[PDB]
């Protein structure tokens, strides 16, 4: 549980109650009330805008400044408690914007493996180690967890079973014979597309979720009748469903940097124990409803090792001012996950601005944004999208993708640096084509 002693400077506490135990809805407001009593300048970090909106409900009445348009409230001026998304925190730290030296740093769903969340944990844990601050990381699955089957509010039926990853017609009757509501974790948007299409043809009502569609589509899980939610790993971060079954492929894609020169999406390959526990954790949450089902289609492995997100986190952290020339280290339990030289990605003022703009407005992956900024290219200079090797040709429906450049010339998309995440699904490619065309 929480104790006021956890609010003392130099304290970092991992509140690791099992999934559903009440960390976000019960323990968080307790902490916040105590922080306010103690006049502690406090930041609450929500993984997503959806979760931020839910927190406003659990925190209602309390004087919290919601630094998100996801929440519709008139703020007073009392507020010494701020709430923002993980990514917003890290983004503000990278920009010349002033962010308070928060006395207390509360990160909910602190297992989130997005680069900006990893970087935020590194920054926060370094501030605490410096003796400057306290921190509470709230997650059922702290870094390095080896338990894929933690406690739950009610008993879960765990079953190892072959899970389809492609359209099927026979041999998987248990999937469609089910009468309730299923959350199905897939390794990618495209894989989810195929499974969704198959289910829809079988007469099921399907909602699909991924990182860029999560806000709009998640509301459909409330506003619309559904049989299946097909989701990527984004739903591991405190997403609440009224479901009675989870189907878990136990698979994910792993961005991997090859030879420091390109990023591939490796796999699909096993999820971590933490990811598996969070996926399973979507059900068994109602103590009055035993027998929720968890079907899983493979084992776990430590696939965060060598995963690009921890290298990308270093790129972010190398560019956040801490004190003089010091550079914050990653949070200790996840600091092995990357082989990097601390400070090696530090950029000077102008290149850092370019780096930030390429990630924000550019919506480029961190790794790719870094290659461009560190090469001395300015944000609006898109010549690099076209002057790569033939091997870097991006394909769309089996034919090289083409755009009209801002000069009006039709050119094949051949980026100088290839990051597979810019074309891993239709939406990603659409966005990158707009970028290469100078439209953003
Ligand atoms: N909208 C809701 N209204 C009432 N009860 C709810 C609601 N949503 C969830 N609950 C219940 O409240 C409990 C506390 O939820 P929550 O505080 O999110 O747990 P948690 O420990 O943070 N879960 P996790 O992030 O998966 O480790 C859940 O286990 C549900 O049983
Ligand atoms: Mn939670």
């Amino acid at each position: 549980c929480f104790e006021p002693s956890m609010l003392k400077k130099k304290q970092l506490t991992v509140l690791d109650l099992h999934p559903g135990a009440g960390k976000t809805r019960r323990v968080l407001p307790e902490i916040v009330r105590e922080a306010i009593k103690k006049r502690l300048r406090t930041v609450i970090l929500a993984p997503t805008r959806v979760v931020a909106a839910e927190m406003e409900e659990a925190l209602r009445g309390l004087p919290v400044r919601y630094m998100t348009t996801a929440v519709n409230v008139t703020h007073s001026g009392t507020e010494i408690v701020d709430l923002m998304c993980h990514a917003t925190f890290t983004s503000r730290l990278l920009q010349p914007i002033r962010v308070p030296n928060y006395n207390l740093n509360i990160m909910d769903e602190a297992h989130f493996t997005d680069p900006s969340s990893i970087a935020a944990r590194g920054y926060i844990s370094t501030r605490v180690e410096m003796g400057e601050a306290a921190a509470i990381f709230m997650t059922a699955t702290p870094p390095g967890t080896r338990d894929a089957f933690p406690d739950s509010n009610s008993p879960i039926m765990d079953t190892e079973v072959e899970v389809p990853e492609r359209a099927w017609s026979s041999g998987f009757d248990w999937v469609t014979d089910h009468s309730g509501k299923t959350v199905w974790f897939v390794p990618s948007v495209r894989n989810g597309n195929e499974i969704a299409a198959c289910l829809t043809k079988a007469g099921k009502r399907v909602i699909q979720l991924s990182r860029k569609t999560f806000e709009t589509e998640f509301q459909k899980t409330k506003n619309q009748e559904w049989d299946f939610v097909i989701t990527t790993d984004i739903s591991e971060m405190g997403a609440n469903f009224k479901a009675d079954r989870v189907i878990d492929s136990r698979r994910c894609l792993k961005p991997v940097i090859l030879d420091g020169e390109r990023v591939i999406l490796a796999g699909p390959m096993p999820v971590t124990h933490a990811s598996a526990a969070q996926r399973r954790g979507r059900i068994g949450r109602n103590p009055n409803k035993p027998g929720d089902e968890y079907m899983y289609g493979g084992g776990c492995a430590e696939t965060d090792e060598g995963h690009a997100h921890w290298l990308e986190a270093r790129m972010l952290l190398d560019n956040i001012y801490l004190q003089d020339g010091l550079i914050a280290s990653l949070y200790r339990p996840e600091a092995d996950k990357v082989a990097a030289i601390e400070g090696e990605f530090k950029l000077r003022t102008e290149q850092r601005k370019t780096f930030v703009e390429l990630m924000k407005r550019g919506d480029l992956p961190v790794w790719l944004a870094y290659q461009v900024a560190s090469a001395g290219i300015t944000y609006t200079d898109r010549r690099w999208c076209f002057d790569g090797t033939t091997n870097n040709t991006i394909m769309e429906d089996s034919v090289p993708a083409e755009v009209w450049t801002k000069y009006g010339e039709k050119r094949v998309l051949k980026p100088r640096w290839m990051d597979a995440r810019v074309c891993s699904d239709h939406a990603a490619l659409k966005s990158f084509k707009e970028f290469a065309a100078g439209k953003r």
